[PDB]
């Protein structure tokens, strides 16, 4: 209820280290993927994405980004595979994006950044509950997915016209039955590191899987995702753009791709 970091040029990430010490820790992400240096691993397990069963809720505008959520109470929407050891289940989806289709992204390839990326966060089920999973170096496991601009996303449609319905901070809206498949590229392919939370508290338990293949969707779409607002109803306009991280050091850490 006290927090004031953000975005913006007095409360950016620049200044989140102050309040969240952990900001300079030793696996803070995002991070830069230099496609010569990450290794293929043949070790890594196939990723196994099993959406099937997923039951979307609400969608919320929580003054950073927009995030749609699902009931995690079962076992229905879950993650396994790949690097991870055990279940994850999906809780929510969000994007960062930017002001302009050149930036947005949070992590980079070879330092190019994409107009957007997609975040599909699932928390551990051997640790119970979310609050839990997130004081665990194995909490959780984000699914990042690049989005390039270009042809419309078909899937991503019935988000882009629920906006207008939480333009500000604190509006949410109901959201049953969006099939997150719809969000996917065709390839699994990804890279995989350990990391972090990518805002405050900025905790260290997080398992990156980000896909190599981005999606494309429309200038349509992205344009409506910039008409959000980071004020509340009633302050003066603050566009919701541009609410990423930026790329942090790698230190002492491997990025793994499960291809050749
Ligand atoms: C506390 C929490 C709960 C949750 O369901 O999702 C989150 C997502 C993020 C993130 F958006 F910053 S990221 N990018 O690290 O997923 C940060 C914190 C949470
Ligand atoms: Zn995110």
């Amino acid at each position: 209820m006290s927090h004031h970091w953000g975005y913006g040029k007095h409360n950016g990430p620049e200044h989140w280290h102050k309040d969240f010490p952990i900001a300079k820790g030793e696996r803070q992400s995002p991070v830069d993927i230099d496609t010569h240096t990450a290794k293929y691993d043949p070790s890594l397990k196939p990723l196994s994405v099993s959406y099937d069963q997923a039951t979307s809720l609400r969608i919320l505008n929580n003054g950073h980004a927009f995030n749609v959520e699902f009931d995690d109470s079962q076992d229905k929407a879950v993650l396994k595979g790949g690097p991870l050891d055990g279940t994850y289940r999906l809780i929510q989806f969000h994007f960062h994006w930017g002001s302009l289709d050149g930036q947005g992204s949070e992590h980079t390839v070879d330092k190019k950044k994409y107009a957007a990326e997609l975040h599909l966060v699932h928390w551990n089920t051997k640790y119970g509950d979310f609050g839990k999973a997130v004081q665990q170096p194995d909490g959780l496991a984000v699914l990042g997915i690049f989005l390039k601009v270009g042809s419309a996303k078909p899937g991503l449609q019935k988000v882009v016209d629920v906006l207008d319905s939480i333009k500000t901070k604190g509006k949410s809206a109901d959201f049953t039955n969006f099939d997150p498949r719809g969000l996917l590229p065709e390839s699994l392919d990804y890279w995989t590191y350990p990391g972090s939370l990518t805002t405050p508290p900025l905790l260290e338990c997080v398992t990156w899987i980000v896909l190599k293949e981005p999606i494309s969707v429309s200038s349509e779409q992205v344009l409506k995702f910039r008409k959000l607002n980071f004020n509340g109803e009633g302050e003066p306009e603050e566009l919701m753009v541009d609410n990423w991280r930026p790329a942090q050091p790698l230190k002492n850490r491997q990025i793994k791709a499960s291809f050749k």
